[PDB]
């Protein structure tokens, strides 16, 4: 019982229904005031309002229903972020059929694995990425129709919404009149794609009841944004990511303005935050080192600007802080989740922002820290393996029950690999390795930078650092290193190399072991504590 954090009740009660029941009655909503807009392209500046896309996923929904789609069938959807992605996501929640949202840069291997798992029979895509579903609709004889998203008629013998609209709705259709279906929960909502570091990526099977839980978060004042007209927002997450399905979504939920960008540009990007006067900014991680380092973002006009949130991994305290200053703000919104688990299982609370922090447990989650070695459940302030649990949980892999049981123990505890632990007020914080710093005798820094320096040698693949611990005084740097394929190296040249690329003798002082792999992934980075164990065991 003790060292179980649990996430509070949710502001509001949950509501009945499919995600797509849920969906469709706010979107019916914002969709009867005239003028109020859903999504706008930042390149092109065009507006989409919610009563055209009500009425687009509405038709779209009886489309597929009397084209012969049910329950048993997938829909794929293949394209840059744009104003039409969501159009068939919507109308597929609506009658149940599972949405596989695939990578618009996908290779044909990858494009082929992903659809591979999904088996969609239709799949919507962009102009730009039907050349690449033709291509792979040879290989997968599941998909039976191609239809575009970005066209208003027919595109290179491919029929856009508008005509697969027309063939298979009657004229009697009556989108104000059209009642979602009703389906068992565990109803497959999306299969989304991750990859650990095992190989190809995997199909993660969410259902209607990780999207509705998704949808109490989205809209909880504390865990989620208050729902208050004229609200925008500009987000630059890839649509086919988990976070960035289930924030969009959650954001037509709250009845937004979603300001989006095909492709970041830094220009257009604070032009845009300045003249659409968005509340909230949606970043990838990686984007968070970029506006650290921007001095443009003074000479734009943000003063409506409340919030910049990751939406993606947790973010380094220092880098965080620095956007932060960038954008006049006290802290960054973040939240830490999984494909796996739909959404952010923890989440910066509004108002309550410790920098370094990714937030508290959100509501009918339940979070735990254990012991690195004896599994045991830790108290608060002790770093430790953090698992997850709660019903945004994945249902689980597609056709992948191994990989399933090796995330997801009996009782539902995701294994997230990440190393973490929480405070007296239980904020939580994910720390990046184990330690981060092995210490000369007053200091020296080598983490992840020797690794990158292991990593550019091109007879190395792979490599992972680590500090070696003894009674032989202080601590010394050692690494274990993959060698590429049929290639020789002596553990001199691993360390001259790194020694002509650093100064202070902070240059693997322990001794390079070669391996046939880097210690342990396990979904996600370097085990360091398995590393320090293999290197001590060699030093004798």
């Amino acid at each position: 019982d003790k060292n179980i954090i649990h996430g509070p009740p949710p502001f509001y009660s949950l509501d009945i229904g499919t995600a797509g029941e849920q969906l469709h009655k706010f979107m019916k909503k914002y969709a009867q005031i005239t003028g109020t807009i859903a999504f706008t392209d930042a390149h092109n500046g065009v507006n989409v309002t919610y009563a055209e896309y009500f009425e687009m996923a509405c038709r779209l929904a009886q489309s597929m229903k009397n084209y012969g789609l049910t329950l048993k069938h997938r829909i794929a959807v293949c394209s840059e972020n744009s104003l039409q992605f969501f159009m068939p996501i919507c109308g597929a929640l609506f009658i149940g059929v599972g949405v596989a949202p695939t990578n618009d840069i996908y290779n044909e291997r990858e494009l082929y694995n992903s659809l591979g798992i999904s088996q969609p029979t239709i799949v919507f895509c962009s102009k730009r990425a039907l050349q690449k579903i033709l291509g792979v609709q040879q290989k997968l004889p599941i998909i039976e129709k191609i239809i575009i998203l970005d066209s208003q008629e027919d595109f290179m013998g491919k029929q856009s919404m508008n005509s697969f609209i027309r063939q298979f709705l009657p004229e009697t259709f009556n989108e104000y009149d059209y009642v979602p279906d009703s389906f068992a929960l565990n109803t497959t909502a999306f299969i989304m794609n991750s990859s650990g570091s095992t190989g190809l990526p995997k199909g993660v099977d969410l259902t209607h009841q990780n999207i509705v839980v998704r949808f109490s978060h989205c809209r909880d004042p504390i865990f989620g944004n208050q729902i208050i007209p004229d609200t925008s927002i500009l987000s630059v997450i890839p649509f086919h990511h988990g976070f960035g399905m289930s924030t969009t979504l959650g954001y037509l939920v709250c009845g937004f303005r979603i300001v989006l960008m095909y492709r970041f540009e830094e220009e257009l990007f604070l032009r845009s935050l300045q003249n659409y006067k968005c509340q909230s900014a949606l970043l990838v991680p990686t984007l968070f080192s970029f506006f650290a380092k921007s001095t443009l973002v003074d000479k734009y006009d943000l003063s409506n600007l409340h919030e910049v949130a990751s939406g993606g991994a947790p973010l380094a305290k220092e880098v965080g802080e620095a956007v932060a200053k960038r954008f006049n703000l006290v802290g960054i919104r973040q939240g830490y989740g999984l494909t796996e688990t739909t959404s952010a299982c923890i989440i910066t609370p509004e108002g309550d922002n410790k920098p370094g922090a990714c937030g508290k447990v959100v509501p009918f989650f339940s979070a735990k820290v254990t012991d690195l070695d004896t599994g045991k459940t830790l108290g608060p302030n002790q770093r430790g393996e953090l698992w997850l649990k709660g019903p945004m949980v994945m249902k689980g892999y597609v056709n992948n029950p191994e990989a399933t049981h090796s995330l997801i123990d009996k009782e539902g505890w995701v294994r997230t690999g990440d190393i973490a632990y929480y405070d007296e007020d239980e904020h939580f914080f994910i720390v990046d390795r184990l330690k981060s710093l092995i210490k000369y005798k007053g200091y020296q820094v080598p983490p992840a930078e020797l690794e990158s320096i292991l990593l550019q040698h091109p007879y190395i693949f792979d490599a992972g650092v680590a500090g070696i611990p003894d009674p032989d005084a202080g601590e010394l740097p050692a690494a274990v290193v993959v060698l590429e394929e049929g290639k020789t190296m002596t553990e001199k040249e691993v360390m001259d190399y790194v020694a002509g690329q650093v100064t202070s003798s902070k240059r693997l002082r322990g001794g390079v072991k070669f391996v046939d792999e880097v210690p342990k992934g396990l979904t996600g980075k370097i085990d360091g504590r398995k590393i320090r164990e293999i290197l001590l065991k060699a030093k004798k």
